[PDB]
């Protein structure tokens, strides 16, 4: 249930028009940053060819078989370790995807979803940033707790 390698590429498959490019750029490679920090893994995202983790912003039906639900409810999902679509994560362009509280926040729900991507699951403790539900935390003092730190590495270490 783990990637097998610790060198795993990205590509950013298409932008939301939410958000500046620019914006979706650092907040995704600061999401991946938050995992590299605490494990082996290695993250570079690709423009060109096929990545291990592809990101998409998508509405309703996209193709995979889990529609997407207009705006709130869902926000996005992932997909775990695996060829293909596997590692993929997709997030719901119904959302309006913000850099800070407006809306939903893009960096804080691609940490999530990057955890699902590595195979994580959920957490109970609502510090963690794998808990079940989303909640705008202060991005400045933004940290893993200790849940997700013992999972991570579990996997990885
Ligand atoms: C679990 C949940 O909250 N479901 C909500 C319900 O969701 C239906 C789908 C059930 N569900 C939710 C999830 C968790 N999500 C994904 C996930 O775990 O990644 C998976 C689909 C892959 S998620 O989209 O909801 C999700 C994504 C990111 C995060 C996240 C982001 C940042 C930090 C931490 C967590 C949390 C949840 N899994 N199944 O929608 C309802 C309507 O939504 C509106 C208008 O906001 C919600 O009603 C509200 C807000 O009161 C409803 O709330 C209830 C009762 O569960
Ligand atoms: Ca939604
Ligand atoms: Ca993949
Ligand atoms: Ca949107
Ligand atoms: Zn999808
Ligand atoms: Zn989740």
């Amino acid at each position: 249930p783990v990637w097998r390698k610790h060198y795993i590429t990205y590509r950013i498959n298409n932008y939301t028009p939410d958000m500046n490019r620019e914006d979706v750029d650092y907040a995704i490679r600061k999401a991946f940053q938050v995992w590299s920090n605490v494990t082996p893994l290695k993250f570079s995202k690709i423009n060109t060819g096929m990545a291990d983790i592809l990101v998409v912003f998508a509405r309703g039906a996209h193709g995979d078989d889990h529609a997407f639900d207009g705006k709130g409810g869902i926000l996005a999902h992932a997909f775990g370790p695996g060829s293909g679509i596997g590692g993929d994560a997709h997030f719901d362009e119904d959302e309006f995807w913000t850099t800070h509280s407006g809306g939903t926040n893009l960096f804080l729900t691609a940490v999530h979803q990057i955890g699902h991507s590595l195979g994580l699951g959920h957490s109970s403790d609502p510090k963690a940033v794998m808990f079940p539900t989303y909640k705008y935390v202060d991005i400045n003092t933004f940290r893993l707790s200790a849940d997700d730190i013992r999972g991570i590495q579990s996997l990885y270490g």
